[PDB]
């Protein structure tokens, strides 16, 4: 059915899957350059956008 997806309900690098897709990573903020997400993302692995980690 589904795939490993960010809990916000969207493929993101923070959820590796057999397809490893994360969507177009908007390089417009301090994210892993693999976080395409935007909308309602309570995933801790995506909130992380502070300090070099
Ligand atoms: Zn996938
Ligand atoms: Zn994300
Ligand atoms: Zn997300
Ligand atoms: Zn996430």
């Amino acid at each position: 059915g589904e795939h490993t997806t960010c809990g916000c309900g969207e493929h993101c690098g923070c959820n590796p899957c057999a397809c490893g897709r994360e969507g177009t990573p908007s390089g417009r903020a301090n994210r892993r350059a693999n976080c395409s997400c935007g909308a309602a993302c309570n995933c801790a692995s995506c909130g992380s956008a502070t300090a070099p980690g």
